[PDB]
RNA sequence: ACGGAAACCUUGAUUCUAACGCUACUUCUAAAUAAGCGUUA
């Protein structure tokens, strides 16, 4: 819709920042993505024993 | 008017010198601030 006409953008989800206000990507986020990739492609972790 | 009188068990002395409540030890281990959008129109 038009951002200056209706309610439109009421809330914006903030990006992660440090104490200086500069955005960055935490290592925990990339590590979680890498861990998902590794766990899904290892047959000894992607089995019914994972539940 | 007594085997009695007179006579300090007294003076000077530091329970003192030396000695680390010390040696070794990561508040550590895994962990995406992320998932779901139905039904009506």
């Amino acid at each position: 819709r038009n951002p200056n006409s209706a309610g439109a953008i009421n809330e914006v989800n903030k990006f992660i920042r440090d104490a200086f206000g500069n955005p960055y990507i935490p290592g925990s986020s990339l590590k979680g993505a890498i861990r998902t990739i590794l766990m899904n492609t290892t047959p000894k972790w992607n089995n019914e024993n994972a539940v």
